[PDB]
């Protein structure tokens, strides 16, 4: 269960996400 203070791998999906649409 990955979620401790920071958690810089489950940001980097929600940034592409984000760019998915225009």
């Amino acid at each position: 269960t990955r979620y401790l203070r920071i958690h810089p791998q489950s940001w980097v999906h929600q940034i592409a996400l984000r760019m998915e649409v225009l």
